[PDB]
């Protein structure tokens, strides 16, 4: 399908968005209603993960996060703010959305000419530090820098869950906004966090890995140009 909606641990689900490059979002049912995280690439993408949510639960989506400021975590948020959910984001996230985001669109349409041209479509629930959702049990943090100057990571205690969105995944991807220095410093501020993890969920690429996924990109980015 164009977009998979599949369990990989208890409340826990992966989105597979096989729109324009995979891109790997996930969605947590709550006792309240729907956390999702990461906005998929556009309003239609969304609406197609909607669609996805409502055969699995009747209860609210309550608020969608954008782990970063870019095209692929962001652009459904037209739609989710259309339906009533909140979109959520850390202050640094929002800032470099409201500046930048012209410019990631075009970056987006360069290489997706097929891409479209979306206004600009801002968090309305902002954080100035690291944040929890759905009693504690959606976990948003900052450690640094790596592929965008902002992007954030969400774990999950209770499945022993790990997202990175942009962060974590096979190849090396998009170094165009990455500090290439300071990746590897990140990863590992990350990995002294010592969190309990099982899985972890590379936000491009196949989605399904165990930790050592973490250990993977920071070899590869170790490597890059730029190191
Ligand atoms: C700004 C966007 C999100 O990044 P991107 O230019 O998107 C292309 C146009 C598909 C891109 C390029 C190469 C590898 C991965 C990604 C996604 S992070
Ligand atoms: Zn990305």
């Amino acid at each position: 399908a164009g977009m998979s909606l599949t369990q990989v641990s208890g409340p826990v689900y992966v989105v597979e968005d096989n729109y324009y490059v995979q891109e790997n979002s996930m969605v947590y049912f709550g006792a309240k209603g729907v956390t999702v995280v990461g906005a998929t690439w556009t309003p239609d993408t969304a609406r197609e993960l909607h669609k996805l949510i409502k055969r699995v639960s009747r209860k609210p989506v309550l608020e969608v996060i954008n782990t970063n400021y870019h095209t692929d975590r962001a652009g459904g948020n037209a739609y989710w703010k259309s339906i009533g959910a909140k979109v959520v984001s850390t202050r640094q996230t929002r800032d470099l959305m409201k500046s930048d985001w012209a410019e990631i669109v075009a970056f987006t349409r360069k290489g997706l000419p097929e891409y479209p041209d979306l206004p600009l479509v801002l968090p309305n629930v902002v954080h100035d530090g690291d944040f929890t959702l759905q009693e504690g049990k959606v976990r948003a943090f900052y450690a640094g820098p790596a592929h965008t100057p902002d992007g954030i990571f969400v774990y999950f205690p209770d499945e022993q869950v790990l997202y990175g969105g942009c962060i974590l995944k096979e190849k090396l991807g998009n170094l165009s906004f990455a500090d290439v220095k300071a990746y590897p410093q990140t990863l590992e501020r990350l990995k002294a966090m010592k969190l309990p993890i099982k899985t972890v969920i590379g936000g491009h690429d196949s989605p399904l890995h165990g930790p050592e996924l973490i250990d993977h990109y920071e070899a590869l980015i170790k490597a890059a140009p730029q190191s």
